[PDB]
């Protein structure tokens, strides 16, 4: 196993995929790593198991009808994978937790949003549907957009979006166009 949590990339009490050599914090890995369940597989390990059962699953999608499916077990799955690989990205810190808006000529967005938000809405089932969970994370980085304008932190929002939205693709299964 790896000596460094697969996520946030630092030490500390870890605890270990048995189907791969990945390593977790507690709280880093979606969901919270389970109390018992020896032999345990990580995330990563059954969002693999998911596309060696179903090989289509990967044949290409439109994005407009992987929106509209229900949030059974396995779109719940996806969606908490894809908000793990965003927080594997370290500007993730910028929209983890709860933002505040005051700045000389810019108005707070009327709808905040954050990744720790969104996590414990996926957490406590909140979403029926994966357009919810896509709905709240790209208003994340519009919210970011808007507020800060013309400053050059703007790219923030730019550069994590495009993390989402690359892990998206990869992880429904969007049909590729040019
Ligand atoms: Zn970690
Ligand atoms: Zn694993
Ligand atoms: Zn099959």
């Amino acid at each position: 196993n790896s000596n460094i949590c697969e996520v946030c990339n630092k030490w500390g009490r870890l605890f270990c995929c048995d189907t791969c050599p990945r390593s977790f914090h507690e709280h880093c890995h979606i969901p919270s790593v389970e109390a018992n369940k020896n032999p345990w597989s990580c995330i990563f390990c059954r969002i693999k198991t998911i596309q060696e059962r179903c090989p289509e699953s990967q044949s290409g999608h439109q994005e407009s009808e992987v929106l509209m499916r229900q949030m059974l077990p396995e779109e719940q799955l996806k969606c908490e994978f894809l908000l793990l690989k965003v927080y594997c990205d370290s500007k993730s810190c910028f929209f983890a937790s709860e933002p505040y808006y005051n700045r000389e000529g810019s108005q707070g967005p009327q709808k905040p949003m954050w990744l720790n938000k969104v996590k414990t809405s996926l957490n406590e089932q909140m979403y029926t549907r994966v357009e919810g969970f896509v709905q709240d994370m790209r208003l994340i980085f519009h919210n970011h957009k808007e507020f800060y304008r013309e400053d050059k932190f703007t790219r923030l929002g730019i550069q994590v979006q495009d993390i989402f939205e690359k892990n998206f693709r990869n992880i429904f299964a969007i049909q590729e166009t040019s």
